[PDB]
């Protein structure tokens, strides 16, 4: 399935070539530009544990998330895949725990050491 694609298939977008974080396009967004650093960005996503459970999804909420770039407010795999992205485009990302939640995990669901999966749109972005 898509975790294992990602997995085989996709591209490591780390700058140190550590295979942390692998990504695939699967829907090709608009122009050239990405997001700058500080921009607010807003995502629908949805998260997947390698067990096949989800644990998160911003369409069940009916409201995107929001997010500023590149200042830690994410697990470092957000921050490195959406600054990848262009406008409406959709990507998968798999993301090693040292890419996520290391061993700590995060409560209530994602274990200690956990890989993640994601599906993100790139809803827009603006600066000031
Ligand atoms: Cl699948
Ligand atoms: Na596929
Ligand atoms: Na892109």
């Amino acid at each position: 399935g898509a975790p294992a694609t990602v997995t085989e298939q996709g591209e490591d977008i780390t700058s140190k070539k550590d295979r942390g974080v692998l990504k695939i396009v699967k829907r090709v967004g608009n122009g050239e530009e990405t997001p700058m650093i500080g921009d607010k960005v807003y995502v629908h996503y949805k998260g997947k544990l390698s067990n096949g459970k989800k644990f998160d999804s911003s369409h069940d909420r009916n409201e995107p998330f929001v997010f500023s770039l590149g200042k830690g407010q994410v697990i470092k795999a957000w921050d490195i895949g959406v600054a990848t992205m262009k406008k409406g485009e959709i990507c998968h990302l798999l993301c090693k725990p040292e890419y996520a939640y290391g061993s700590a995990g995060s409560l209530p669901k994602i274990p200690s050491n956990a890989t993640l999966f994601f599906e993100i749109e790139l809803l827009d972005f603006k600066g000031e």
